[PDB]
């Protein structure tokens, strides 16, 4: 399943807000050398807003839906984590965004220069990888 | 928006369980002809589990990222919706589950047959259309 979260750019992300409203979103992700997920979000996002207030997030890795030939069967993993934001323009911020940078180019020279984007590490608690039919 | 979600199969569904834990995963659905939202979910799942303590569903469409170019431009639509329960072979129950039918074949005449699936009706309250960037 590590071989299957790296056929992804991103992740799915589940999140509750100040007032108990559940959100789905996404979030360009990497994994590191020692195996953490770490997500790089906007200020402006409800998904940041939420983990702001509710550290609890839930990680998706679904197969595009182009790859599934029989829709009951998607492949997918996901994950029960809770997040931390690491502080900004720390060594660790700074290492994490450079791989950012290489994974995704250019927009991330902008948006950590201009922009107050957060990075935020996703620590699993829990895993489930179901490929076929599983519930 | 209806342009869009006909290119979906299904949708990615967020919810939250009765202890808070929050939880991303995906669902075949349809639309009615009044336009009405439905999936159709196992008894089984953890999305069941947490519609049938806390009706708050969030419901995302999301481009798969082998058609996405830029992955911060993800385009996207997601409703803020309630469920409700419609009863198992009412009526109604039995037009959406034909519908499902028309859409997915077989597997759903095994199931319609053979499983308790729910159908829940997902009532959006709150919808967002994001094509190009936007948190």
């Amino acid at each position: 399943y590590a071989g299957f979260i790296q056929e992804f750019q991103s992740a799915i992300i589940s999140t509750i807000s100040e007032q108990g409203i559940p959100n789905g979103s996404y979030a360009p992700f990497v994994i590191d050398d020692a195996k953490n997920i770490y997500i790089y979000v906007s200020g402006l996002a409800v998904h940041t807003k939420n983990i702001e207030a509710n550290p609890l997030v839930n990680v998706l890795f679904v197969d595009d839906e182009a790859k599934t030939n029989q829709i009951f069967a998607r492949r997918r993993l996901s994950f029960d984590c809770t997040a931390t934001l690491i502080e900004r323009e720390s060594q660790k911020w700074n290492q994490v965004v450079d791989q950012f940078q290489e994974r995704f180019g250019q927009i991330i020279e902008v948006l950590r220069g201009l922009a107050d984007f957060r990075i935020f590490q996703l620590t699993p608690k829990e895993g489930r990888f179901v490929i076929g039919f599983g519930a």
